[PDB]
Order: C-alpha cells, then structure tokens, then sequence
C-alpha cells in the first residue's frame, strides 16, 4: 500500500524522471484488464518521448480481443506493446526492447560507436505487477540488515538487456469516478473514497451487459431481465446464504463477495476498458 499526498507525488515524479535519464528504453507496465485506465495520468510528461515498450501484464486475467484494440492504440502512438503473464511466466520483453531502440542504435553504429547492452527500466502505477516481473526476469527474488539502504542495481536479462532492478512507481488516475471504479474492480486501489457498493453495482452491470450467462451459471441464479440491480444482490445473497436478522440480505457480505470474484477473475477474464465505449475520453486526452 502506498500513501499519496502532494509531497510524495512531486518526489515520485522527480525521482522517476531522474532514473529515466539513465535508460535507453522504458517499459510502461499496465494492467491488461484496463490498459488505458491503469496508466499514470502524467505518464507522457514523465516519459517524455523515451522509446517505449508498453507491457500489458496479467494477460491471463483479461480478454485478448479487447487487449488487441489497446495494442493497436499503443502502436498508433509509436509504442511497442506486448502482453505477458508475469506470474506464470517472457523472452519477448528483450525482443521488444531491441525493436524500440533499433533506430537509436543504428544511428550510433553509423557514427562508428561500439554495440552495447540496452538499458531499461519499468514504470507504472502500484499493483500492476512491476516487482513480480522484475523478479521473474532476474530469475531470483529482488539492504537486508535494518538501517542499511539498498542500492539500485542492473539486472542482466537475456543477452542484450540490462534492467534496473527498481521500478519507478507513479500514482493512478484520481480525478474520474468511473476510472476509480475500474481500478477498484481490478484491485489496483483497495482504498476508500469510491464506495464499494457502487463498485459492485458497476461490476455487476458490466457482467450483465457483457457475459450474462456466465454470471448466472457462476452464482447459480436466474434473475428477471426487468429486475433492478438490487434483485441481483438479493439473489446472490439468498443463494449463498449471506443473510442476517432472519432472512434479510447481508449486503456488506454480498458486496465483498462480488468484488472478490471480479478482482480475482473467478467469474471470467475481462477487459473493463471497452475501446469503442471510450471514444470521447480518448479524443479529450489526445491533443
Ligand atoms: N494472474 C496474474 N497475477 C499477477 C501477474 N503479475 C502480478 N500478478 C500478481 O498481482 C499482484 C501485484 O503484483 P506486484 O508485483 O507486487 O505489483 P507492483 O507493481 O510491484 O506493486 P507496487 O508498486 O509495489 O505497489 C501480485 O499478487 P499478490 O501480491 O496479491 O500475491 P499473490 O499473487 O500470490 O496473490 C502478483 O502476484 C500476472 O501477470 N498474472
């Protein structure tokens, strides 16, 4: 868990910008379940046209077809998108780094410089899998004594890649309520200010609209199509015995169950950033 406050934000921005001076290429790590909503809102200012691999992590928990639309979006921006499962295991990362830096190193070769390992770092919001990926790529878990301060080191990855063993951590998008719901549904933010009941309502409605049969079969429920959302809570709660004071619904328990099941991909593997539904937001952001 990370506590943002204005001071910490300024520090993070300054420190990451500084690490970026040290590298040839940046890996912007996003959640494949929300490849656009899991980005830091100032990421393009921080990265500042550094060659970029966008890594859509947790691909195992997302929808490939939707992911491919986001990959096209990143391609159109001049980035090199790849998807990975950092947990279950990623030789494609070194390959993407070589392509993203191809133009730079060709210009170096033309000016008569020797070849050298590519330097890279990973940047992204919290909980998207940065430390998981670094440890996997290092093939080992990355001061051990109290009060001893660890120094940032380079990790040799494959043949051509040197990877900074420390990620740059930036803050998530804060300003938009729908984005807040998306981040809570994926578990990027397990924190307050976004009411959990509204997160569960958002998640249920998403599933009703996009995977209704699977939602029903998962909880073994059948619900009238003209019922309001409360009926879904009541049905799940009834079927799972989440009741209190006789046969009233324990809504807190049902809410927590729905959220847990969506967060942990217990119902299905979804991408909650629906590209075709985000056309206006994208246009607003683009210029
Ligand atoms: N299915 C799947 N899970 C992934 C993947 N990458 C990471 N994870 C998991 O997502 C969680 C967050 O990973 P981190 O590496 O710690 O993310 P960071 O970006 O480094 O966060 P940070 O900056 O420190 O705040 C971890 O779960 P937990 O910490 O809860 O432990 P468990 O998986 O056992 O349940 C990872 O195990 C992936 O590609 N697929």
């Amino acid at each position: 868990v990370i506590q943002w406050y204005p001071g910490h934000m300024a520090k993070a921005k300054r420190e990451v910008s500084e690490q970026l001076k040290k590298v040839d290429v940046v890996f912007e790590l996003v959640d494949a379940r929300i490849p656009y909503s899991s980005r830091n809102p100032m990421i393009d200012e921080v990265i500042n046209q550094k060659p970029r691999v966008v890594i859509l992590n947790k691909k195992d928990m997302s929808n490939l077809n939707e992911m491919s639309k986001w990959e096209q979006f990143f391609i159109d921006k001049g980035y090199y998108p790849v998807s990975v499962d950092a947990k279950h295991g990623l030789k494609k990362v070194e390959a993407a780094a070589i392509k993203a830096t191809a133009e730079k190193f060709e210009r170096e070769k033309a000016k008569g410089l020797k070849p050298r390992a590519i330097r890279a770092m990973i940047v992204g919001i919290p909980n998207v899998g940065k430390s998981t990926l670094i440890n996997k790529l290092a093939k080992r878990s990355i001061g051990n004594k109290p009060g001893v301060t660890k120094q940032q080191q380079w990790i040799k990855v494959g043949n051509a890649l040197q990877l900074l063993d420390t990620p740059g951590i930036l803050w998530p998008k804060f300003e938009d309520e729908e984005v807040g719901k998306k981040l809570s549904l994926t578990g990027a933010i397990k924190d307050s200010i976004v009411h959990l009941d509204e997160v569960a309502i958002y998640g249920l409605n998403f599933l009703i609209q996009n995977d209704l049969a699977r939602l029903k079969s998962h909880y073994n429920i059948e619900v009238p199509e003209d019922a309001e959302i409360i009926a879904w809570f009541d049905a799940i709660g009834k079927k799972r015995g989440l009741i209190r004071r006789g046969n009233e619904i324990d809504y807190e328990a049902v809410i927590e169950l729905i959220i847990y099941d969506i967060r942990n991909a217990k119902i299905g593997n979804y991408c909650f950033d629906i590209f075709k539904d985000m056309t206006e937001e994208l246009a607003n952001d683009a210029n």
